[PDB]
């Protein structure tokens, strides 16, 4: 064996990365008081999204576990209000941890959250999400309600031979979009998210 240096592509001080997360923070900050909690995020995931997607009790439970792990990775814990500066600092730590797992080819928290979301739409067990299924998610989660933005997502990604999207591709895109500000990921959510 031998050691090999890999560049963890981060640009945490770039306004484009900061604004991307500020947009999402405001999106989660429903009442606009500048504070959100893990409790609210989990309620959104379980009581709102999974309920409307009619996910099974077990799929909802698994999805919740992934959401809890993901945002705890950002330093969020139940019962504690979080303002943007802390939220952003948490994303810096999450991104760094994720990118290291990525370089070591160990499953990331974003990949696992992805598995849980794709599972909900896995009617035939092939593990793919169709454009119509993504449009449903975009509208219900509210991250991308625009049909055109949802089509932009699929157009942006490299789809399988049937025109559908798989988790392996989406995970790579999400990593570049949320963690690294990779130019290859720009436009992932169309005009829905900067
Ligand atoms: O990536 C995704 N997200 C990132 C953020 C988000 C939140 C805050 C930030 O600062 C940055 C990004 N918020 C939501 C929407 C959401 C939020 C809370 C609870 C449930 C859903 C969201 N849904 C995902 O498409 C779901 C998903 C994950 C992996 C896949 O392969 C496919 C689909
Ligand atoms: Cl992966």
């Amino acid at each position: 064996s031998s050691k090999y240096a890999v560049k963890l592509k981060t640009d945490f001080d770039n306004p484009r990365w900061i604004k991307r997360h500020k947009h999402m923070f405001d999106f989660l900050d429903i009442n606009g008081n500048g504070k959100i909690t893990l409790d609210e995020i989990v309620s959104k995931a379980s009581d709102d999204i999974c309920a409307k997607l009619e996910a099974t009790p077990e799929q909802t439970k698994r999805h919740q576990v992934c959401v809890e792990a993901f945002f705890r990775g950002c330093g969020m814990e139940y019962g504690k209000e979080i303002a943007f500066p802390q939220f952003l600092d948490g994303w810096k730590q999450l991104a760094t941890s994720e990118l290291k797992k990525w370089a070591r080819n160990e499953p990331t928290l974003i990949r696992e959250w992805g598995d849980a979301v794709f599972d909900i739409f896995d009617k035939d067990g092939s593990g793919t999400i169709t454009l119509d299924e993504w449009k449903a998610y975009g509208k219900i989660s509210g991250i991308s309600p625009s049909q055109e933005d949802c089509e932009a997502t699929f157009r942006h990604c490299d789809l399988d031979n049937s025109g559908d999207l798989d988790v392996d591709e989406m995970t790579r895109q999400h990593l570049g979009f949320w963690y690294t500000l990779d130019p290859e990921a720009d436009g992932l959510y169309g005009n829905g998210v900067p």
